[PDB]
């Protein structure tokens, strides 16, 4: 599996650490819709709506299963950790149409 999960429920934002590197969702667009790390970083996702949303690997992509983030709600966040070089598309289950992707080099 490509990608490690550091905490398995969203937590709140304000324990994001300072200098992380952050997606903001919005609305219309995960702020960030092609986001480049380094094999090994992690990516937190902060929902910045009242509206919740959430962040979904399909099947094959992270690995075998999809992986499914939790549904987060305002000033919540969820974080993963990519140990593997590669580019992983994702989307918010219930806004499906709204996509992103991380490209780990
Ligand atoms: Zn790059
Ligand atoms: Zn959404």
């Amino acid at each position: 599996d490509k990608a490690t999960i550091p905490s398995e429920s969203p937590f709140a934002a304000a324990e994001v650490a300072d200098g992380a590197i952050v997606v903001d969702i919005a609305k219309m667009k995960y702020e960030t819709p092609e986001l480049h790390v380094k094999v090994g970083d992690t990516v937190t996702w902060i929902n910045r709506e009242a509206m919740p949303h959430n962040v979904h690997f399909v099947a094959g992509v992270l690995g075998e299963a999809a992986l499914k983030g939790p549904m987060m709600k305002k000033e919540q966040a969820y974080s993963l950790t990519f140990t593997e070089a590669g580019t992983y598309d994702y989307h918010c289950t219930p806004h499906p149409f709204k996509r992103g992707k991380v490209v780990v080099e």
